[PDB]
Parts: C-alpha cells; structure tokens; sequence
C-alpha cells in the first residue's frame, strides 16, 4: 500500500458512539470543513481517495457527489467491482479495491494516489479498523456539553482497542494532512471536539 491509509471518524467521549441508529446526532459545521480540507489536500499532481459504504454514499446529496477532487470508492457486499465513466469505483471490498489500485501502481487517471481515507461509517469502520494495512486513525474526539435531555443515545460503537494506538503530536497531524489545524477543543453549540491522529504499535 504505497499510499497511506487513514480511517477518519468522529467518536463521542468517553464511550465512542459512531452513530445513533444512523444519522449522526450532530451537525458540526467546522468538522465538515476539516473533512473537506483533509480529504482533498494532496501533493501537486497527486490525488486522494475517499472510501465509504453504500449507505454513506446515499446520504450525500446529489449536489455534492461524487465528492469533488477525490477518487470516490463505494463499498457494498455485492458490488461487481466496476468503474463508471465518471471514475467512481463500485467495489465489493476494501481488499478488492486495493488489489485493483495496486495493479495500476496506485494511480487514478494517471495521477499518483497520495492518501486513502476510509470515511464509511457504520458497517465498514468496524470491518476495517482490524485491517493491518491501516496506517493511522484520524479521530474527531467529541464531547457533549448540552442539557441532559439533548444527550445522544449512541447506538453503534467504534470497535477500538485502547491497546493498539498511540496519539500523535499535533505537528505530526498537520504534517500528515498538509494544512494548519485548529488545536485544542472546538465548541459548537452543544458539543466540544478536537482533531487527533493515532498511529500503531511501537
């Protein structure tokens, strides 16, 4: 995997709810912008991939899709590993798409891939945390500071193992994503959140 693989996710402290049934009980305005800047930022002449599940794809409004400036990869169990004329990859598994990219030297429309972001929620976050090809986690740590009755009843939890990841210094996050990042906590109505990066083992 010549490109770096990132798994980018917003978890809720300290329990780590990934979704409440499937909606995300927060509109974090500056989170959306962070996500756009991070996934689009590549070297000159390079491009990034965005990898997501069928259901995340359908949640994006027609307006904004395919996610512009990125290789868009959609994973569904029974996809047939097809590429449509717009360059969107319709694949059945992450391993299937890594194989196909590897045969083309990790290039998309003759551009080198730089970073691959798994964004895909639900489903594939927990299917893919376990894959050792994953180089790092980009975790938006979220804190609820509202009014009790506003507290999210989180349904699905990031199958993370505290033992496997070490948090990186902010400079390393900024180097990696290639952009200055607001540091410390970010307060947005009923929520506090901060951007973090984790890599594995020794």
């Amino acid at each position: 995997t010549r490109p770096k693989i990132s798994l980018i996710v917003a978890a809720l402290q300290p329990s780590m709810g990934i979704g409440a049934k499937g909606s995300l009980p927060w509109r974090l305005k500056n989170e959306m912008k962070y996500f756009k800047d991070v996934t689009s930022k590549a070297k000159d002449g390079h491009i990034n991939a965005v990898v997501m599940g069928r259901k995340t794809w359908e949640l994006i409004p027609e307006r904004f899709r395919p996610l512009a400036g990125r290789l868009n990869v959609i994973l569904s169990r029974k996809n047939d590993d097809l590429i449509d004329s717009n360059g969107v990859y319709h694949f059945s598994s992450f391993d299937s798409v890594m194989k196909h990219l590897e045969k083309d030297s990790f290039r998309f429309k003759d551009m080198p891939l730089d970073k691959i972001f798994i964004i895909g929620g639900s489903q594939i976050y927990n299917l893919l945390i376990l894959d050792s090809r994953v180089d790092n986690l980009l975790v938006t740590q979220v804190h609820f500071v509202g009014e009790d009755a506003d507290k999210p009843q989180m349904d699905t939890f990031l199958d993370w193992d505290l033992s496997k990841w070490k948090r990186l210094e902010h400079d390393k996050l900024e180097q990696y994503v290639g952009l200055d990042v607001p540091r410390g906590l970010n307060e947005e109505g009923s929520y506090n959140y901060e951007y973090t990066m984790w890599e594995k083992a020794q």
